[PDB]
């Protein structure tokens, strides 16, 4: 026989008005509101909005410098001023503190905080006794967080601090 071998592909060439979905896809969104909200205009309206996380932000944001930019002043009273809402805007100093994982610091936004007002910075006001007070407040938050350490370290610190107050 001479007939069977290499059948010739014919009849073929249907189905086109499927089109896999793998290709000639066009599913982009011409929207980037991801964008917008990744904004300083965002963080600052959502820390007057009320959300504690985004005063932290803006707050770290006008004290590191990074996320304020560089070309706008630096100003630590306004730093200041969200780190105090921060905290007297938080449930977990009265004796509120148990979620397990300590994202909100206390101790540490404390001794922070501390700092910034005993050193100043042109625009911020140093009273000592504030950032004694300050330090006295973050190490007894550590005691209670059994940080041990961090508590006789800054209550080191403000043994140094009152020390230096005798003036």
């Amino acid at each position: 026989s001479h007939m069977g071998e290499l059948e010739a592909i014919v009849g073929l060439g249907l189905m086109y008005s499927q089109l896999p979905h793998h290709i000639l896809a066009d599913v982009s969104l011409k929207e980037t509101e991801e964008n917008k909200t990744k904004g300083f205009d965002y963080l600052l309206k959502a820390a007057e909005a009320g959300d504690r996380q985004s005063m932290i932000l803006v707050a770290r944001a006008f004290d590191s410098g990074q996320n304020l930019s560089p070309d706008r002043c630096q100003d630590w009273l306004e730093a200041l001023h969200w780190y105090n809402t921060a905290l007297e805007m938080t449930d977990c100093d009265e004796g509120g503190e148990y979620d397990g994982m300590q994202d909100e610091p206390r101790y540490m936004m404390l001794a922070r905080e501390a700092e910034m007002l005993f050193t100043g910075g042109y625009g911020l006001e140093k009273d000592p006794q504030r950032s004694g007070d300050l330090y006295t407040q973050a190490a007894e938050a550590a005691m209670e967080a059994m940080k041990g350490r961090l508590a006789n370290q800054y209550y080191q610190k403000a043994e140094e601090a009152w020390a230096q107050m005798e003036e």
